[PDB]
């Protein structure tokens, strides 16, 4: 599950049935370093 | 209206009808961090 794989739109309040998770973003590790 | 909604072809001096303004990138401010 990455951001070139899902998109954001509102919040987790909306949505029934949303499960808490992590979601990898590419552009930290390339920014860290 | 982003970068990552928008795809870049051409120029403003072709295509008929097009305005000004300003294109938030949201790599920048994490650039700038
Ligand atoms: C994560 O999602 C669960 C699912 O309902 C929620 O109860 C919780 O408040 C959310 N936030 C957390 C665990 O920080």
């Amino acid at each position: 599950i990455t951001t070139d794989n899902t998109f954001v739109s509102g919040n987790c309040d909306v949505v029934i049935g949303i499960v808490n998770n992590t979601v990898y973003d590419p552009l930290q590790p390339e920014l860290d370093s």
